[PDB]
């Protein structure tokens, strides 16, 4: 139903901003992409940072992801994100979030043609 490379999309570019500006901020977002639709989800990470970027990363530094698979990439440079994690108390369908920005280099798992971010790995 959703292409990988839109669901990446969705889950993980807010280049509306640029950086979470309230504590709000995540519980607002994870709802408004439709994370919390059936379950929490229980982490998730925005990148603030235009799409062009974010999808250049596919052509830097190339590095294992966390799975041992070869297709992941780190950027040469931070970039502004903001980590979304449910609180000890959240409760389906009271899906509540702890917001944490920082400025960090991401690792993404790329493919396809366009060779574009399809799983958002880790922060640095």
């Amino acid at each position: 139903k959703e292409t990988a490379a839109a669901k990446f999309e969705r889950q993980h570019m807010d280049s509306s901003t640029s950086a979470a500006s309230s504590s709000n901020y995540c519980n607002q977002m994870m709802k408004s992409r439709n994370l919390t639709k059936d379950r929490c989800k229980p982490v998730n990470t925005f990148v603030h940072e235009s799409l062009a970027d974010v999808q250049a990363v596919c052509s830097q530094k190339n590095v294992a992801c966390k799975n041992g698979q070869t297709n992941c990439y780190q950027s040469y440079s931070t970039m502004s994100i903001t980590d979304c994690r449910e609180t000890g108390s959240s409760k389906y369908p009271n899906c509540a979030y702890k917001t944490t920005q920082a400025n960090k280099h991401i690792i993404v798992a790329c493919e396809g043609n366009p060779y574009v971010p399809v799983h958002f790995d880790a922060s640095v």
